[PDB]
């Protein structure tokens, strides 16, 4: 019914309020405590940087500092990205500290839109056309973004 987990992620939604992060948003709407609403933004000098991206975060009653769930609603190429859609991060292990807030996941993929880690990729096929066929790898970008560009 109750949980420790549950009254954190309380206090930081109002702390959330006082001072968001820049470049990414991530708050629930209509769902409930354990769905949330995250979108982020290509980061600036990107092909990104003009397409938009949402992501959702799922939390689990376990623990405060449990390795919680993340992944992304709309499904696109990625350089990395598990079978599952989710996202290859030192957060997402135990490295995890409780310390910061749920910010840090949002600016964490960011910045990995920027430059992603060639330690061990998820996406074998990305991470080499992007040292073998440039011409190939952004048609992939802007193509996927096209499509999450424009709803309307």
């Amino acid at each position: 019914m109750s949980t420790p987990a549950r009254r954190r992620l309380m206090r930081d939604f109002k702390r959330l309020q006082e001072d968001p992060p820049v470049g990414v948003s991530g708050a629930p709407s209509e769902n409930n405590i354990m769905q949330w609403n995250a979108v982020i933004f290509g980061p600036e000098g990107t092909p990104f940087e003009d397409g938009t991206f949402k992501l959702v975060i799922e939390f689990s009653e376990e623990y405060p500092n449990k390795p919680p769930t993340v992944r992304f609603l709309s499904k696109m190429f990625h350089p990395n990205v598990y079978a599952d859609g989710s996202i290859c991060l030192d957060i997402l292990q135990n490295r995890w500290s409780p310390t910061y807030d749920v910010s840090s996941i949002l600016t964490s993929i960011q910045s990995l839109l920027d430059e992603p880690n060639p330690n061990s990729p998820a996406n074998s096929q990305a991470a080499q056309l992007y040292q073998e066929n440039k011409r190939e790898y952004e048609k992939r970008v802007s193509a996927i973004v096209e499509q999450s560009w424009n709803d309307s």
